[PDB]
Protein backbone atom coordinates (compact mmCIF):
# COMPACT_ATOMS: atom_id res chain seq x y z
CA UNK A 1 0.00 0.00 0.00
CA UNK A 2 1.81 3.28 -1.46
CA UNK A 3 1.84 6.23 1.29
CA UNK A 4 1.92 9.51 1.59
CA UNK A 5 4.93 9.78 2.90
CA UNK A 6 6.75 7.42 0.09
CA UNK A 7 5.18 9.88 -2.90
CA UNK A 8 6.33 12.93 -0.69
CA UNK A 9 9.64 11.32 -0.33
CA UNK A 10 9.88 10.89 -4.43
CA UNK A 11 9.66 14.46 -4.36
CA UNK A 12 11.49 15.52 -2.24
CA UNK A 13 14.59 13.24 -2.94
CA UNK A 14 13.85 14.66 -7.07
CA UNK A 15 14.07 18.05 -5.24
CA UNK A 16 17.07 17.65 -2.98
CA UNK A 17 19.24 15.81 -6.00
CA UNK A 18 18.64 18.41 -8.14
CA UNK A 19 19.52 21.48 -5.90
CA UNK A 20 22.64 19.75 -4.71
CA UNK A 21 23.40 18.13 -7.64
CA UNK A 22 23.23 21.64 -9.68
CA UNK A 23 26.58 22.95 -7.16
CA UNK A 24 28.77 20.29 -9.00
CA UNK A 25 27.15 20.08 -12.47
CA UNK A 26 29.83 19.40 -15.27
CA UNK A 27 32.59 18.50 -13.15
CA UNK A 28 33.73 15.70 -15.07
CA UNK A 29 36.05 15.00 -12.09
CA UNK A 30 34.37 15.71 -8.88
CA UNK A 31 35.73 14.35 -5.47
CA UNK A 32 34.01 12.84 -2.36
CA UNK A 33 35.83 15.19 0.56
CA UNK A 34 34.25 17.97 -1.57
CA UNK A 35 30.64 16.43 -1.58
CA UNK A 36 31.11 15.48 2.25
CA UNK A 37 32.44 19.45 2.82
CA UNK A 38 29.33 20.68 0.99
CA UNK A 39 26.86 18.84 2.62
CA UNK A 40 28.24 19.57 6.26
CA UNK A 41 28.24 23.52 5.62
CA UNK A 42 24.60 22.81 4.22
CA UNK A 43 23.57 21.86 7.40
CA UNK A 44 24.93 24.75 9.39
CA UNK A 45 23.01 27.45 6.74
CA UNK A 46 21.19 29.25 9.38
CA UNK A 47 19.06 30.59 5.91
CA UNK A 48 16.86 27.80 4.58
CA UNK A 49 16.32 28.10 0.42
CA UNK A 50 19.93 28.99 -0.34
CA UNK A 51 19.87 25.88 -2.90
CA UNK A 52 18.28 26.94 -6.12
CA UNK A 53 16.64 24.32 -8.14
CA UNK A 54 16.70 23.96 -12.54
CA UNK A 55 15.28 23.18 -15.60
CA UNK A 56 14.93 19.41 -14.08
CA UNK A 57 12.54 20.64 -10.80
CA UNK A 58 10.97 23.15 -13.44
CA UNK A 59 9.39 20.77 -15.71
CA UNK A 60 9.11 18.47 -12.44
CA UNK A 61 6.85 20.71 -11.64
CA UNK A 62 5.19 21.35 -14.66
CA UNK A 63 3.98 17.90 -15.02
CA UNK A 64 2.70 17.71 -11.75
CA UNK A 65 0.74 20.85 -12.39
CA UNK A 66 -0.70 18.68 -15.85
CA UNK A 67 -1.26 15.70 -13.80
CA UNK A 68 -3.58 17.19 -11.56
CA UNK A 69 -5.45 19.73 -13.65
CA UNK A 70 -5.83 16.43 -16.33
CA UNK A 71 -5.60 13.70 -14.35
CA UNK A 72 -6.03 11.28 -17.43
CA UNK A 73 -3.26 12.53 -19.30
CA UNK A 74 -2.97 15.41 -21.54
CA UNK A 75 -0.09 16.00 -23.70
CA UNK A 76 -1.69 19.47 -25.04
CA UNK A 77 -2.15 20.67 -21.69
CA UNK A 78 0.93 19.13 -20.44
CA UNK A 79 3.44 20.70 -23.47
CA UNK A 80 1.86 24.28 -22.91
CA UNK A 81 2.66 24.31 -19.65
CA UNK A 82 6.13 22.99 -20.58
CA UNK A 83 6.77 26.35 -22.85
CA UNK A 84 4.86 28.67 -20.74
CA UNK A 85 7.43 27.66 -17.61
CA UNK A 86 10.53 27.82 -19.99
CA UNK A 87 8.91 31.29 -21.19
CA UNK A 88 8.13 32.45 -17.25
CA UNK A 89 11.97 30.89 -16.32
CA UNK A 90 14.20 31.21 -19.16
CA UNK A 91 17.56 30.86 -17.48
CA UNK A 92 16.62 27.23 -15.02
CA UNK A 93 19.58 25.47 -17.03
CA UNK A 94 17.47 23.83 -19.80
CA UNK A 95 19.85 21.77 -22.68
CA UNK A 96 20.54 24.11 -25.72
CA UNK A 97 18.46 22.33 -27.82
CA UNK A 98 15.35 21.81 -25.81
CA UNK A 99 15.36 25.46 -25.95
CA UNK A 100 14.09 24.99 -29.81
CA UNK A 101 11.31 22.85 -29.03
CA UNK A 102 9.72 25.62 -26.54
CA UNK A 103 9.89 28.14 -29.12
CA UNK A 104 8.13 26.31 -31.44
CA UNK A 105 5.60 25.22 -28.91
CA UNK A 106 5.33 28.90 -28.14
CA UNK A 107 5.14 29.83 -31.66
CA UNK A 108 1.34 29.84 -33.49
CA UNK A 109 3.07 27.35 -36.36
CA UNK A 110 2.81 23.64 -35.01
CA UNK A 111 -0.48 22.10 -34.11
CA UNK A 112 0.85 19.06 -33.52
CA UNK A 113 2.76 19.19 -29.61
CA UNK A 114 4.67 16.71 -30.65
CA UNK A 115 6.31 17.79 -34.16
CA UNK A 116 8.93 20.43 -32.61
CA UNK A 117 10.46 17.62 -30.47
CA UNK A 118 10.27 15.23 -33.89
CA UNK A 119 12.49 18.28 -35.69
CA UNK A 120 15.23 18.45 -33.18
CA UNK A 121 18.65 17.19 -34.32
CA UNK A 122 17.70 16.49 -38.33
CA UNK A 123 15.05 14.69 -37.35
CA UNK A 124 16.86 12.25 -34.98
CA UNK A 125 15.35 13.89 -31.96
CA UNK A 126 17.17 14.45 -28.83
CA UNK A 127 18.94 11.26 -27.06
CA UNK A 128 19.13 13.45 -23.79
CA UNK A 129 18.22 12.92 -20.20
CA UNK A 130 15.54 15.43 -19.97
CA UNK A 131 12.43 13.51 -20.49
CA UNK A 132 13.64 10.93 -17.82
CA UNK A 133 14.82 14.06 -15.55
CA UNK A 134 11.10 14.83 -14.75
CA UNK A 135 9.28 11.71 -15.08
CA UNK A 136 9.43 10.58 -11.82
CA UNK A 137 5.54 12.17 -10.92
CA UNK A 138 4.40 9.57 -13.77
CA UNK A 139 5.10 6.58 -11.65
CA UNK A 140 3.20 8.14 -8.45
CA UNK A 141 0.39 9.15 -9.92
CA UNK A 142 -0.54 5.80 -11.54
CA UNK A 143 -0.39 2.55 -9.75
CA UNK A 144 -0.85 0.48 -13.39
CA UNK A 145 2.46 -0.12 -15.09
CA UNK A 146 1.11 -0.02 -18.54
CA UNK A 147 -0.07 3.69 -17.85
CA UNK A 148 3.20 4.52 -16.39
CA UNK A 149 5.09 3.25 -19.57
CA UNK A 150 2.58 5.15 -22.65
CA UNK A 151 2.67 8.12 -19.89
CA UNK A 152 6.08 8.17 -19.41
CA UNK A 153 6.79 7.50 -23.20
CA UNK A 154 4.80 10.22 -24.13
CA UNK A 155 5.75 13.01 -21.51
CA UNK A 156 9.23 12.49 -22.96
CA UNK A 157 8.45 12.95 -26.63
CA UNK A 158 7.08 16.11 -26.09
CA UNK A 159 11.12 16.98 -25.86
CA UNK A 160 12.81 13.56 -27.18
CA UNK A 161 12.12 11.90 -29.91
CA UNK A 162 14.58 9.72 -30.12
CA UNK A 163 14.31 6.12 -28.61
CA UNK A 164 17.14 6.58 -26.75
CA UNK A 165 15.23 9.37 -24.90
CA UNK A 166 12.24 8.53 -24.50
CA UNK A 167 13.21 4.47 -23.54
CA UNK A 168 15.18 6.43 -20.93
CA UNK A 169 12.36 8.40 -19.08
CA UNK A 170 10.46 4.74 -19.45
CA UNK A 171 13.76 3.10 -17.42
CA UNK A 172 13.32 5.78 -15.03
CA UNK A 173 9.73 5.97 -14.41
CA UNK A 174 9.79 1.90 -14.39
CA UNK A 175 12.26 2.35 -11.68
CA UNK A 176 10.42 4.79 -9.62
CA UNK A 177 7.59 2.12 -10.12
CA UNK A 178 9.48 -0.35 -8.46
CA UNK A 179 11.06 1.18 -5.40
CA UNK A 180 7.36 2.29 -4.53
CA UNK A 181 6.24 -1.49 -4.20
CA UNK A 182 8.13 -1.30 -1.34
CA UNK A 183 11.09 -3.20 0.28
CA UNK A 184 12.08 -5.20 -3.46
CA UNK A 185 15.30 -6.99 -3.00
CA UNK A 186 17.94 -5.60 -5.55
CA UNK A 187 18.00 -8.80 -7.70
CA UNK A 188 14.17 -9.08 -7.95
CA UNK A 189 14.41 -5.17 -8.95
CA UNK A 190 17.01 -5.54 -11.79
CA UNK A 191 14.93 -8.59 -13.00
CA UNK A 192 11.70 -6.54 -13.08
CA UNK A 193 13.12 -3.44 -15.19
CA UNK A 194 15.49 -5.94 -17.33
CA UNK A 195 12.20 -8.14 -18.32
CA UNK A 196 10.15 -4.59 -19.01
CA UNK A 197 13.05 -3.26 -20.98
CA UNK A 198 13.79 -6.53 -23.13
CA UNK A 199 10.13 -5.96 -24.08
CA UNK A 200 10.03 -2.27 -24.66
CA UNK A 201 13.37 -2.19 -26.92
CA UNK A 202 13.38 -5.57 -28.33
CA UNK A 203 18.82 -3.18 -26.80
CA UNK A 204 21.32 -0.07 -25.22
CA UNK A 205 19.35 0.27 -21.69
CA UNK A 206 19.54 -3.44 -21.34
CA UNK A 207 23.01 -3.70 -21.75
CA UNK A 208 23.66 -1.19 -19.56
CA UNK A 209 21.27 -2.83 -16.76
CA UNK A 210 23.06 -6.52 -17.26
CA UNK A 211 26.46 -4.15 -16.27
CA UNK A 212 24.59 -3.12 -13.29
CA UNK A 213 24.06 -6.71 -12.57
CA UNK A 214 27.49 -7.63 -12.80
CA UNK A 215 28.81 -4.47 -11.00
CA UNK A 216 26.46 -5.26 -7.66
CA UNK A 217 27.75 -8.70 -7.91
CA UNK A 218 31.62 -7.30 -7.22
CA UNK A 219 32.61 -4.84 -4.61
CA UNK A 220 34.75 -2.21 -3.88
CA UNK A 221 33.90 -1.28 -7.97
CA UNK A 222 36.07 1.76 -8.76
CA UNK A 223 33.84 4.81 -9.52
CA UNK A 224 36.50 5.22 -12.63
CA UNK A 225 34.95 1.66 -13.67
CA UNK A 226 31.40 2.86 -13.13
CA UNK A 227 31.94 6.36 -15.00
CA UNK A 228 33.94 3.98 -17.78
CA UNK A 229 31.06 1.62 -18.29
CA UNK A 230 27.64 3.23 -17.26
CA UNK A 231 28.31 7.27 -18.03
CA UNK A 232 27.63 10.23 -16.58
CA UNK A 233 26.41 12.46 -18.96
CA UNK A 234 23.58 14.13 -20.35
CA UNK A 235 22.36 11.50 -22.73
CA UNK A 236 19.64 9.30 -21.47
CA UNK A 237 21.77 5.98 -21.97
CA UNK A 238 24.96 7.29 -19.71
CA UNK A 239 22.81 9.34 -17.00
CA UNK A 240 19.48 6.64 -16.19
CA UNK A 241 21.54 3.67 -15.21
CA UNK A 242 23.57 5.47 -13.51
CA UNK A 243 21.13 6.58 -11.34
CA UNK A 244 19.54 3.27 -11.34
CA UNK A 245 22.90 1.72 -10.12
CA UNK A 246 23.16 4.55 -7.76
CA UNK A 247 20.16 3.68 -5.74
CA UNK A 248 20.89 0.04 -5.93
CA UNK A 249 24.44 0.37 -4.82
CA UNK A 250 23.99 2.81 -1.76
CA UNK A 251 21.27 -0.45 -0.10
CA UNK A 252 24.41 -1.14 1.13
CA UNK A 253 27.38 0.91 2.68
CA UNK A 254 29.90 2.57 1.09
CA UNK A 255 33.22 2.14 2.67
CA UNK A 256 33.87 6.21 1.58
CA UNK A 257 30.59 7.43 2.85
CA UNK A 258 29.92 7.75 6.84
CA UNK A 259 27.44 5.26 8.04
CA UNK A 260 25.71 7.92 10.13
CA UNK A 261 24.54 9.31 6.48
CA UNK A 262 21.33 7.26 6.01
CA UNK A 263 20.24 5.42 2.32
CA UNK A 264 19.16 8.15 1.03
CA UNK A 265 21.59 10.28 1.78
CA UNK A 266 24.38 8.32 0.81
CA UNK A 267 22.73 7.92 -2.42
CA UNK A 268 22.37 11.41 -3.32
CA UNK A 269 25.99 12.15 -1.81
CA UNK A 270 27.63 8.95 -4.17
CA UNK A 271 25.27 9.74 -7.35
CA UNK A 272 27.14 13.30 -7.22
CA UNK A 273 30.50 11.91 -6.21
CA UNK A 274 30.32 10.43 -9.63
CA UNK A 275 30.44 13.77 -11.21
CA UNK A 276 29.36 14.68 -15.17
CA UNK A 277 25.08 15.67 -15.06
CA UNK A 278 25.34 15.58 -11.48
CA UNK A 279 21.76 17.88 -11.19
CA UNK A 280 20.20 14.90 -13.22
CA UNK A 281 21.74 11.65 -12.29
CA UNK A 282 21.11 13.05 -8.66
CA UNK A 283 17.69 14.07 -9.15
CA UNK A 284 16.88 10.52 -10.56
CA UNK A 285 18.52 8.28 -8.05
CA UNK A 286 17.25 10.75 -5.18
CA UNK A 287 13.44 10.06 -6.67
CA UNK A 288 14.21 6.43 -6.65
CA UNK A 289 15.41 6.34 -3.15
CA UNK A 290 12.82 8.75 -2.16
CA UNK A 291 10.22 6.35 -3.52
CA UNK A 292 11.88 3.82 -1.09
CA UNK A 293 12.68 4.96 1.70
CA UNK A 294 10.22 7.95 1.95
CA UNK A 295 10.24 10.99 3.58
CA UNK A 296 11.85 9.86 6.89
CA UNK A 297 14.91 9.79 5.36
CA UNK A 298 14.74 13.52 3.93
CA UNK A 299 16.14 14.68 6.94
CA UNK A 300 15.31 18.32 7.70
CA UNK A 301 18.62 19.67 7.87
CA UNK A 302 18.54 18.60 4.32
CA UNK A 303 15.52 19.68 2.80
CA UNK A 304 15.24 23.30 4.35
CA UNK A 305 17.81 24.10 1.97
CA UNK A 306 15.82 23.28 -0.95
CA UNK A 307 13.93 26.32 -2.66
CA UNK A 308 10.12 25.12 -3.16
CA UNK A 309 10.37 22.44 -0.55
CA UNK A 310 7.29 23.43 1.23
CA UNK A 311 5.52 23.53 -2.52
CA UNK A 312 6.91 20.16 -3.38
CA UNK A 313 5.41 18.81 0.21
CA UNK A 314 2.22 20.39 -1.01
CA UNK A 315 2.48 18.70 -4.26
CA UNK A 316 3.34 15.45 -3.08
CA UNK A 317 -0.66 15.33 -1.66
CA UNK A 318 -2.14 16.19 -4.74
CA UNK A 319 -0.09 13.44 -6.60
CA UNK A 320 -1.05 11.27 -4.07
CA UNK A 321 -4.90 11.94 -4.67
CA UNK A 322 -4.60 11.05 -8.27
CA UNK A 323 -2.32 7.88 -7.52
CA UNK A 324 -5.54 6.69 -5.14
CA UNK A 325 -8.18 7.61 -6.82
CA UNK A 326 -6.31 5.21 -10.12
CA UNK A 327 -6.81 2.56 -7.45
N1 LIG B 1 20.37 13.41 -31.47
C1 LIG B 1 21.37 14.21 -31.04
N2 LIG B 1 22.43 14.53 -31.81
C2 LIG B 1 23.43 15.34 -31.37
N3 LIG B 1 23.41 15.89 -30.14
C3 LIG B 1 22.39 15.63 -29.28
C4 LIG B 1 21.31 14.75 -29.69
N4 LIG B 1 20.47 14.65 -28.67
C5 LIG B 1 20.97 15.43 -27.68
N5 LIG B 1 22.11 16.00 -28.06
C6 LIG B 1 22.97 16.86 -27.26
O1 LIG B 1 22.56 16.94 -25.89
C7 LIG B 1 22.28 18.30 -25.59
C8 LIG B 1 21.11 18.37 -24.69
O2 LIG B 1 19.96 17.73 -25.22
P1 LIG B 1 18.58 18.51 -25.06
O3 LIG B 1 17.44 17.67 -25.59
O4 LIG B 1 18.76 19.95 -25.44
O5 LIG B 1 18.58 18.65 -23.42
P2 LIG B 1 17.80 17.82 -22.29
O6 LIG B 1 16.48 18.42 -21.82
O7 LIG B 1 17.93 16.38 -22.65
O8 LIG B 1 18.69 18.09 -20.96
C9 LIG B 1 19.94 17.45 -20.78
C10 LIG B 1 20.61 18.02 -19.55
O9 LIG B 1 21.06 19.39 -19.81
C11 LIG B 1 20.66 20.27 -18.75
O10 LIG B 1 21.80 20.35 -17.88
C12 LIG B 1 19.54 19.61 -17.98
O11 LIG B 1 19.61 19.83 -16.56
C13 LIG B 1 19.76 18.13 -18.30
O12 LIG B 1 20.57 17.72 -17.23
C14 LIG B 1 22.01 19.03 -26.87
O13 LIG B 1 22.24 20.48 -26.80
C15 LIG B 1 22.93 18.26 -27.80
O14 LIG B 1 24.28 18.70 -27.67
MG1 LIG C 1 19.37 21.04 -14.52
MG1 LIG D 1 21.44 18.72 -15.52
Amino acid sequence: MVSLAQVRGALCGALLGDCMGAEFEGSDAVELPDVLEFVRLLEKEKKAGTLFYTDDTAMTRAVIQSLIAKPDFDEVDMAKRFAEEYKKEPTRGYGAGVVQVFKKLLSPKYSDVFQPAREQFDGKGSYGNGGAMRVASIALAYPNIQDVIKFARRSAQLTHASPLGYNGAILQALAVHFALQGELKRDTFLEQLIGEMERIEGLPFCSRLKKIKEFLASSNVPKADIVDELGHGIAALESVPTAIYSFLHCMESDPDIPDLYNNLQRTIIYSISLGGDTDTIATMAGAIAGAYYGMDQVTPSWKRSCEAIVETEESAVKLYELYCKQL
